[PDB]
Order: C-alpha cells, then sequence, then structure tokens
C-alpha cells in the first residue's frame, strides 16, 4: 500500500506523498498545505482544522489544540502545570496523565490526547486518500528529537486509533535534513533551527555515511510567530486605546479580526517595509487603520528575537562544540522568514549565511515524504 508523511506540529499538521518520483505536499478542503491542529466541540458537531480554530474565539473551552504539548506526558510534570494554567479547555488528572474534558450536547466527555492527535491523523490520512484515489494504511510521522519513548508510543497510538500503522517515526532534525537533501557521504554537522507559530527548537544533527544522529537539542517551548503578533497586538491595542478611548479586549470578535489581519501585516514586512493594517467597523463605527513597519516590527519583538540564541549556546555547549564546527545551518518554520531572525543567526556564527528553504513551514512534511519514499524502495 502508499505510506505517506505527516508533519504533526504542535499548532498545525502538514501531509505529503511520494508519487512518481516527487513529493506532493496536499491542500486540505479550504485549500491550504497547512492545517491548524485544533477540534472543536461545539452545538453537537466536530470539527477539525480551521473550522475548529475559527470557533475558539466564541467558545474557547470546547475548541481542543496545543495537544502535542500534553501527549505521552504526566499530569503533574512542571510542563503540563505550565501548558494547564495557559490552556482555555479543561485538563483533568486521569490516573497520573493529561487528558482533555469537553462538553457534546452538554455530555462531559473525556480524551487522551493521542485520541484528539488521532482525528487531526485522520483528517490528513483522508486528504492522501482523495488525491491518491485508494486506501492509506502506513505513514512516517514527525515528532520533536526531545520526545521520549512514552511520547513517541503516544504519537503511534494517535496513528492507530486514526487507522494508520506508523511504519517510523523520524525526529523533526532528521526530516529537515532529507528534505534540503543534506549530503549523507562523511560527516556534517548541521544546526537545525526551527521556528514555528508557537515553539522553538535548536538542534545539532551530524550526518556520518547516512546515519543521522542528533547530537543536542535545546528550545523554547513558548517562543514562535504566535508570540510576534501579540507583541504587534499590545502596541495597536495601547494606541487605539489612546486615540478612540476604545480598549479593544473588551471585544473579542474585534481582538480576533486584529489577529488576523496583524499575522498578514508580519508576513508582508518579511519582504516589504511598510504595510497597512485595516478593519472596517473593528466595533460599529470605528475603523482601524494603522501603518506597521518593519522596523516598529522589530523593535516590538527584538528581545523574543534575541531569546532564540539562548538554545543555540545551549546546544553548542551541551556538544562541547566552537560555533566553526557546524558546516551548514538550516531553517525551518515559516518565522524563519523574518529578515531579523536570519540575520541574528548569520552573525552569531561570526558572519557565516544560514542556508533556508523557500517553503520552510513544509520542509519537515516534505522530508517525512521522502523517508516514506526510502522506506518503500
Ligand atoms: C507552521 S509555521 C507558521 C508560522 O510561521 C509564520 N510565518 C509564515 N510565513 C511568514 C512570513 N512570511 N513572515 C513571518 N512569519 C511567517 C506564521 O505567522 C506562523 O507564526
Amino acid at each position: 500500500g502508499p505510506v505517506i508523511g505527516i508533519d504533526l506540529g504542535t499548532t498545525y499538521s502538514c501531509v505529503g506523498v511520494f508519487k512518481n518520483g516527487r513529493v506532493e505536499i496536499l491542500n486540505n478542503e479550504l485549500g491550504n498545505r497547512i492545517t491548524p491542529s485544533y477540534v472543536s466541540f461545539v452545538d453537537g458537531e466536530r470539527k477539525v482544522g480551521e473550522a475548529a480554530k475559527l470557533e475558539a474565539t466564541l467558545h474557547p473551552t470546547q475548541t481542543v489544540f496545543d495537544v502535542k504539548r500534553l501527549i505521552g506526558r504526566k499530569f503533574d510534570d512542571q510542563e503540563v502545570v505550565k501548558d494547564r494554567s495557559l490552556l482555555p479547555y479543561e485538563i483533568v488528572n486521569n490516573q497520573g496523565k493529561p487528558n482533555i474534558k469537553v462538553q457534546i450536547k452538554d455530555k462531559d466527555t473525556t480524551f487522551a490526547p493521542e485520541q484528539i492527535s488521532a482525528m487531526v491523523l485522520e483528517k490528513m490520512k483522508e486528504i492522501a486518500q482523495s488525491f491518491l484515489g485508494k486506501p492509506v494504511k502506513n505513514a512516517v510521522v514527525t515528532v520533536p528529537a526531545y520526545f521520549n519513548d512514552a511520547q513517541r508510543q503516544a504519537t503511534k497510538d494517535a496513528g492507530t486509533i486514526a487507522g494508520l500503522n506508523i511504519v517510523r517515526i523520524i525526529n523533526e532534525p532528521t526530516a529537515a535534513a532529507l528534505a534540503y537533501g543534506l549530503d549523507k557521504k562523511e560527516e556534517t554537522s548541521i544546526l537545525v533551527y526551527d521556528l514555528g507559530g508557537g515553539t522553538f527548537d535548536v538542534s545539532i544533527l551530524v550526518i556520518d555515511n547516512g546515519v543521522f544522529e542528533v547530537y543536542a537539542t535545546a528550545g523554547n517551548t513558548h517562543l514562535g510567530g504566535e508570540d510576534f503578533d501579540q507583541r504587534v497586538m499590545d502596541y495597536f491595542i495601547k494606541m487605539f486605546k489612546k486615540k478612540n478611548n476604545i480598549d479593544l479586549r473588551t471585544d473579542k470578535r474585534a481582538i480576533q479580526k486584529l489577529r488576523k489581519e496583524v499575522e498578514i501585516a508580519k508576513r508582508n514586512l518579511s519582504v516589504v517595509h511598510s504595510t497597512q493594517i485595516e478593519i472596517e467597523d473593528i466595533v460599529e463605527g470605528h475603523n482601524f487603520s494603522e501603518t506597521l513597519t518593519r522596523a516598529k516590527f522589530e523593535e516590538l519583538n527584538d528581545d523574543l528575537f534575541r531569546e532564540t540564541l539562548e538554545p543555540v549556546k545551549k546546544v553548542l555547549d551541551d556538544a562541547k562544540y566552537e560555533k566553526s564546527k557546524i558546516d551548514e545551518i538550516v531553517l525551518v518554520g515559516g518565522s524563519t522568514r523574518i529578515p531579523k531572525i536570519q540575520q541574528i543567526i548569520k552573525e552569531f556564527f561570526n558572519g557565516k549565511e544560514p542556508n533556508r528553504g523557500i517553503n520552510p513551514d513544509e520542509a519537515v512534511a516534505y522530508g517525512a515524504a521522502i523517508q516514506a519514499g526510502i522506506i518503500l524502495g
């Protein structure tokens, strides 16, 4: 049968297939190659992807996301304690493990993380099945290099619930290295810098005659593009209050519309220097109309950008590496498109240029699909 490749991210998933010697990253029903990893339990309907994410504004307790943060962990782990204080849906202690509690037609329903991750995997499986026009029973799925055996097994269990035999778990750094086609001959040390929507991961990956080994990993579990958007949100909320005596935080719908336009403005500012943020009637009778510059975008976030270097120094220290020991720098995650991120990494490495792709949000899924192709021969 076919074997598909799935990047099960914290904020998103992405599915690719290997067919007729090419990787195709597939579109969901809304025509997008990235699917938000959200599941909503509102009004007797279950939604997965963007349609669930849209429910978060008016139904925050019924809209599940970031389940990757919980999968395979214990309820009393320090990281899960923090996530429970951050996440708006109820997390319960089931025999020492975090479970998710929502209502379906007002009835309390509890799910293991792998049950919610399975719903995400089912949607990715259906995209592949529709594209390939045949059933899919096997996948390569990605995990973070820091995932332990329980976190990997819980991911495989998510696959089994979705009717996917996970034939190989590959770490996210290896997937990136397969996607960029890094030479497998001889010995190469690679710094894989992965800045996503919610999480930052850095790894030292060494490739030695076709054998991949992650020598060290570090990161920031609560640092990504969503935090850069919030810094911009915070600034324009203060400004709109100064100018109009309106606190936009008082209207959740107003915040949802602003966040959407701020994320587009931020993407624009990876290519241009000035962009307009515009919402007609952000509240009734009050337009939002502002200019954001790249300089102001960077000023609002430059502490968060520089914080990404602390895990870089940690992995170099863990591996007993000089900066010079790194042969190539590979950027993954959409947020590596920010010009200042690229500049900061270049300058830390005493002037050495990072390799970046052109679809860095899809590189991990792409490498998972390559791994599927490798396994089939
Ligand atoms: C799945 S990675 C998606 C993350 O990358 C960010 N991202 C994608 N493209 C860009 C871009 N052009 N500039 C800045 N951030 C981007 C998105 O805003 C989100 O935070």
